[PDB]
């Protein structure tokens, strides 16, 4: 937990600053919300069920930001290969996501580190 | 409250100054009055839910306005694609919200400033 990773003089991570996993499972929960709401790119998730993926979603979120918690899901590049996502589709989901931090009242500097962690995976995300 | 941010040594807001929360309440209230009274504005609003925009768009004044709150809505240039609307729509709305704040009793001075904050977001909100 975070009071032990400071016994330990390990520093704070990005998942623990924001008010870990239950901050995390609001932002995701937000997140779809509005993902789902956009109609650029409510059709990719058509066939999915989003209980699942939001799980899934957590739990990655969450071990890229530094949590304890195992990702359960597939790899990344293998889940979203063929699905026709470009960098245009990827930049409105980060947007998004950008939009979710803010709404749960994480500090902008704070967000663009996690966009910094977030955006090299458009290499495996996208299709271009 | 205003009160804690100023044991903070916070400086007073555009939010706080013209009253907070409340006072944006009542002048979104007053503001929309306004809009759908007008002819060149109401169709945009054919079908709206007007209790939920409005709970949305006082929460976006109290943001762009200093407010301790964030925005939760969506953005605005994402919310007004696709409507086509004009810079001569978004100044009537501006001039409406002027009205209203005049109407509440914000001092000129305030008014402009606040103008000055809602003038750039015609960049998103418009064509
Ligand atoms: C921001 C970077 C992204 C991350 C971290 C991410 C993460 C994930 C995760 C963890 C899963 C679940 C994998 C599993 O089921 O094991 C998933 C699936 C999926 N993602 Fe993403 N994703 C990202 C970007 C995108 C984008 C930009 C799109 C399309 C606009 C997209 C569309 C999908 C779809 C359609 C699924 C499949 C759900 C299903 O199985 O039907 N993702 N993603
Ligand atoms: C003056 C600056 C403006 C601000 C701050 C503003 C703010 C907002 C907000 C907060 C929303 C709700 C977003 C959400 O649902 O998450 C919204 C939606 C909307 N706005 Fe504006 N807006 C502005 C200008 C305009 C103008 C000029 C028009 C048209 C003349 C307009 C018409 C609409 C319409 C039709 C919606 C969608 C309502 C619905 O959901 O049915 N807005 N705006
Ligand atoms: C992917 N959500
Ligand atoms: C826009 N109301
Ligand atoms: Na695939």
């Amino acid at each position: 937990g975070l009071l032990s990773r400071l016994r330990k003089r390990e520093p704070i991570s990005i998942y623990d600053k924001i008010g870990g996993h239950e901050a995390i499972e609001v932002v995701v929960e937000d997140f779809f919300v509005r993902v789902l709401a956009d109609d650029q790119l409510s059709a990719f998730f058509s066939g999915t069920n989003m209980s699942r993926l939001k799980g899934k979603v957590v739990e990655f979120f969450a071990a890229a930001l530094g949590g304890p918690e195992p990702y359960t899901g597939a790899p990344m590049k293998q889940v979203h290969q063929g699905r026709g996502i470009t960098m245009h589709h990827f930049s409105l989901v980060a947007g998004h996501l950008a939009d979710a931090l803010t709404a749960a009242g994480v500090p902008s500097e704070t967000i663009t580190e996690i966009l910094g962690v977030i955006a090299p995976l458009a290499v495996d995300v996208t299709s271009g």
